[PDB]
């Protein structure tokens, strides 16, 4: 049954992998540190290996200036064997949460790790790894996506997607936490390869600060940003703005309609277009 | 101060692993808890019954020479209750997709629902599309559901962003080519929901679509909202905004801007005349 | 390799037990137990471990508190276990929070939800309704989801997708229900003002127009903003379930400005109706 590890004065009561490199030499980049996983019964005998895992590995090879580690969970997706074993989840050594489920990735870029190394394996990705440490990425063969799964009960179904916007710092001693400022963005939108590289995103819905905060007005605006055929720089094209006026961001630029899509009917209070 | 070491000194790997069985060496179960490490802490003079806190292998199927399939779950008690409510709140499925199920969104006889396909079994009313399962994060929270992006601008500018990334090719096979963005690619956001019998597909959307493959002095976008009809089931685009900016109905003669109770106050164009 | 067996067929689990001093009960965010890997600098392992699953309390634990949470802590490359990261938090409550690199100090190892941070830092003042709410990322200005979506054979096709039903998973009851009129899917900028987070200020949602039916699924998509002097968040423009684009209040949006105005209108109707 149990197998426990105690201590009774209440330190802490841990368990470690320890681990080195061929020859008393340093631990190495991607090496397994160390791992907990279980086995299971074929009838006789069991797995080879674990069908599902903790993985610690090494980020670099180790020495004074580098401790760096990382972590993964493997699974194993129900009618295969754990040759064909998934290490879906993937904490990178700066942070990131990356999310590769079955199908998204071959076994041998298990131990990709970042953009970065992603990019050294795959040589035509050329994805910014200046996107590195940001959170979380989702890797799935054509339909990654994100489920928010919305119950009523009692009250009201309000999925939703929630930028928080601030000044200020959370990663060093003084922790100032201040009004969020002006040119605060929450851009949803896509990226995309162009044959040579992803770059910055394309199209985009964004929700701005039109103004700083203060207690009593929190201005924002919407803006809708489309990139032209022909062209590689995103624009704004459409926005909401903070007193809720529609309209076109730049003068005398965008049509409303063209000849093969009209609308059907305007309705305005003035009658007559205001040039 | 209390360390317990296992150590690999020529530097293989040092693991560790749990071994279990069915009754009378029979083949593993599905849901078995093939292997488990588990926090359990001091009351006063004993330990707590189980773990409140935990790591879970499970078996997905009976083991078999053609099925290993296993996933892991984290558990966690959530401060003031005891581990009788702990709450299985992560969920790595074997079909790789991570579920994230906090405290109040689902009943402890739903802690081995793994995916979508299990879901619907376990509440036959459910009738979600299982599709959608191996495509990555699925979030279940009583009513609200929520991603939270926390921003802070020390030195520049606070950008929180929700980032798809086209490309074509695959990262599947041992080619792994990559390249250009395709036409037909999309960026959905948008709201499914049960019909009463089912859910299906999204009916209210924003997309940001490619209008166009794609080439490096070329990536055409265009960005589109879509709605479904009262006493329809069918999402379709009605305003868009095109490549060159147009913003326009996506389709002739069909769709008013206002209308009588809802009218805008003033037209600002250039062109004083609309163009029929 | 390192093996616990269970020939019978029960499990085989381990256990980290630990208790407070001189017998006490365990407390609130003390290490209940953990698991660690320890590298090898070339005569010697580190100090501690450079990448760890950790178990803690939450509250000091009592008859009616059990409380305890799970982090998985991560070394960058290029920096010592001094500047590890627990960069994965399972919270009590069932969150998860998602902490990289840059984005809270070491001081903050052990904020486990709004409440805890609202604790260590007490200017941040956010809404602690949105504990258990699903999934929190900070990062340093830019924290990000991105969506990576090969192709292969079919259409990349990346999606965030609200669920929207009637009744509860919760209980054991279980009914599942059509959608429900006010339902919406909420993608918008809540923020600092200078005293506290609140609701979101600028929105796109998605909206039932409705409740649902099986041959009925109405919805509508709406844009609000606040205005400079206001904290209220309106309704601007929508796209109604017939797909009108309008104003949400009669007489008193415009479209365009003076100094940005539309380059020309296409109607098939050449008069305004007012």
């Amino acid at each position: 049954c149990s197998f426990g590890i105690e201590n009774t004065a209440g330190g802490s009561a841990v368990f470690h992998n320890y681990t080195r490199g061929a020859s008393n030499s340093v631990t190495k980049n991607n090496q397994l540190l160390g791992g907990y996983g279980s086995r299971p019964w074929l009838g006789s005998t069991y797995t080879e290996h674990s069908n599902a895992a903790l993985h610690f590995l090494g980020a670099g090879d180790t020495s004074a200036t580098n401790h760096g580690g990382w972590i993964r969970l493997l699974v194993t997706p129900k009618g295969k064997t754990i040759s064909d074993r998934v290490p879906a989840f993937r904490l990178s050594d700066n942070g990131d949460l990356w999310l590769v489920p079955d199908g998204a990735m071959h076994s041998d870029l298990g131990l990709v790790r970042s953009i970065e190394t992603l990019n050294a394996a795959v040589p035509r990705f050329n994805a910014p790894s200046i996107q590195d440490g940001r959170g979380l990425k989702i890797v799935a063969p054509q339909a990654p996506e994100i489920d928010l799964i919305a119950p009523r009960g009692s009250g009201a179904s309000a999925p939703a997607i929630r930028a928080m916007w601030c000044d200020g710092s959370l990663a060093d001693t003084t922790r100032y936490i201040g009004a969020t400022q002006p040119g605060s963005t929450f851009y949803i939108g896509a990226s995309g390869h162009d044959g040579e590289k992803f770059d910055s995103m394309r199209g985009s819905v964004a929700i701005k600060s039109a103004g700083g905060w203060g207690p009593t007005s929190t201005p924002t605006q919407v803006v809708l940003e489309t990139c032209e055929s022909g062209s590689i720089s995103r624009l704004p094209r459409w926005g909401v703005d903070h007193n809720g006026t529609l309209m076109p961001m730049a003068d005398n630029r965008y049509n409303l309609g063209w000849g093969s899509g009209r609308v059907k009917q305007v309705y305005a209070v003035n009658g007559t277009i205001n040039t």
